[PDB]
């Protein structure tokens, strides 16, 4: 499920989380109320419905405090999964101390990235019968954007660049320091070539300024859906193969009413940094 | 304004944050659009009212990119500062280039800390003129415990316990384990004497048996207001000296109605596990 990077982020992930629970000591209550020998069989089950992500997340929190062969998992649910309230996501088998101190972290994870699912699928449904794909930003969590960039996908959304030098992204400060947009957008060509060019326009001027310039995409920067209609006409008539993207003023009211104009990506920062938790709990 | 503890925590996750946005290159449209000799003078502004929390973090970012003597404050406001849109929390006078580059990292910190101090003051209004604090919970996001833990307080909430061995805090799971309350009470009490006990009830009859048991808070969870209501009556007859929380089902709506009860804190989850984004801009 998780690729390399992705599970190495996890790892870290979940590390820092049990640091922050451990270091003011061990788990007191737990080591004090069960035994050592004891062993259960317990369930994560939503409180509540949506999109199921980060799963594995969940079984390297417990390979953390565990070990690989500190428990069995008797039944799981795959990543992606749309699930109803009280549905048991994963049953597992496994020494009680090591699942009570577990049980925040590995909760905390998968309640966060099953939330950003969750979100992602509604704006996927809300633009379907389009040919608009949902798109995340860079606007993530410090340490975290390998995962909530998963969780989009998970969702059915599409990774936007991953970082700086991922791809090119003329911003408004950059148009600015370079005095022109279509000067910024050459002299992004001249110095990276190779690497894709996305160019940011806040008007419709702006706009008629770059699409001869044929950059790969253009992003319409707060965009009324009438301009936006206008962009999409404009870009077909004159540039057939740039590709525009609607980001800024994008509510999950208005997300069909944006794709409907025709636009190829809705950009939304609110999934990743506006994320409401999944309602996840550790049953026994 | 950070503590010692806190600005390590933020200088971590400032690092994590640019290693996430450098690790696939350097700002490529950067270095071709501005040169190195350039210098602004850049404030961030809100586009939203709100609570202003991290502006300690957003020159922590600056130090790590620029360098101390890479920038100059020309003014800014002090962290928990009631804001309305368009307000400038500070004003630098910076290298361009290490202002586009740091920009991101710093903007999704101070808007996540922002957004949780203005949920935050938004219960602690709601239940003014009542004797309850509100209170924060372990369902952080991994990594930034310290951070969001900071927030709460800036927007006026107090904080909970730091980790599992800070204080002691019995939990269905535990008590599941222990068979009772009462039996998970009197191990704690063994264990951990000198530890500050919480334990948590889930009917009036747990909360009977617990009572007498005397001890030092009891987390009412999911109770309705009319069973806060006697929960209180019931401890200031029999247990003066129990302080109870309200936890589980609690909306900004409801808020008030229970602290009406006289409970002495409310235990808030969506503080920091479904925080709202404060939108925050850089403006050159
Ligand atoms: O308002 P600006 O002057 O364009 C600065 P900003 O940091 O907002 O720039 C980015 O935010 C938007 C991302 O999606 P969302 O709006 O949902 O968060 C989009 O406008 C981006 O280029
Ligand atoms: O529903 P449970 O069986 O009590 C498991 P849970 O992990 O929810 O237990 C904790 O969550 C609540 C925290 O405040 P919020 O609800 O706002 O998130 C509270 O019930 C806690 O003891
Ligand atoms: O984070 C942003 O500012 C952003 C917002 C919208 C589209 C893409 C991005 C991006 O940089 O990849
Ligand atoms: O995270 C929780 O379950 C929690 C919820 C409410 C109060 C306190 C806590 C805590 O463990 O400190
Ligand atoms: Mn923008
Ligand atoms: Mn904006
Ligand atoms: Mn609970
Ligand atoms: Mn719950």
């Amino acid at each position: 499920g998780l690729s390399d990077w992705e599970l190495a982020a996890a790892r870290a992930a979940i590390a820092r989380g049990l640091d922050e629970d451990l270091r003011y000591g061990p788990d007191v209550t737990t080591l004090a109320t069960v035994p050592a020998s004891a062993t259960t069989t317990a369930s994560l089950v939503t409180r509540e419905a949506g999109v199921v992500a980060g799963l594995d997340v969940a079984l390297l929190t417990l390979n953390e405090v565990l070990g690989t062969n500190g428990y069995r998992v008797l039944d799981r649910v795959e990543d992606g999964a749309r699930v109803p309230p009280g549905e048991a996501l994963m049953t597992l088998e496994a020494q009680t101390r090591g699942l009570l101190t577990a049980e925040r972290t590995m909760l905390n994870l998968v309640g966060h990235l099953s939330g950003i699912a969750t979100a992602t699928a509604a704006w996927v449904d809300a633009v379907r019968g389009t040919k608009a794909k949902i798109r995340d930003t860079r606007k993530t969590l410090p340490g975290l954007r390998a995962l909530q960039k998963y969780a989009v996908r998970t969702g059915g959304g599409v990774n936007h660049r991953l970082g700086l030098g991922d791809a090119a992204l003329i911003k408004d400060n950059h148009v600015a320091a370079a005095g022109s947009v279509v000067d910024a957008l050459r002299a992004v060509r001249n110095a990276a070539p190779d690497l894709p060019c996305e160019v940011e326009v806040d008007s419709l001027e702006q706009l008629d300024a770059v699409l001869p310039e044929k950059p790969e995409l253009i992003l319409l920067d707060n965009f009324a859906v009438w301009q936006t209609q206008t962009a999409v006409q404009r870009r077909d008539s004159r540039a057939p193969t740039v590709m525009l993207e609607s980001s800024g003023g994008l509510s999950l009211q208005t997300a069909a009413t944006y794709a409907e104009t025709g636009v190829d990506y809705l950009a939304v920062g609110a999934l990743t940094h506006s994320v409401r938790v999944l309602d996840i709990g550790l049953d026994m």
